[PDB]
């Protein structure tokens, strides 16, 4: 479930780098 915290790991790293 959810989910949710991949979602954020990927969203965060994305957002962290680029």
């Amino acid at each position: 479930s959810g989910t949710l915290s991949t979602f954020f790991r990927l969203f965060n790293r994305s957002f962290t780098q680029a």
